[PDB]
């Protein structure tokens, strides 16, 4: 779904997060392409 082709990044705002990347509940940005469960 709104996941970042880019590196595990913290969030302190979604336009923190640059790209597609929004902030998530888990204070990071939307889960990177490592993670493979998330789509």
């Amino acid at each position: 779904g709104g996941v970042c082709p880019k590196i595990l990044q913290r969030c302190r705002r979604d336009s923190d997060c640059p790209g597609a990347c929004i902030c998530r509940g888990n204070g990071y940005c939307g889960y990177p392409y490592d993670v493979p469960d998330y789509a």
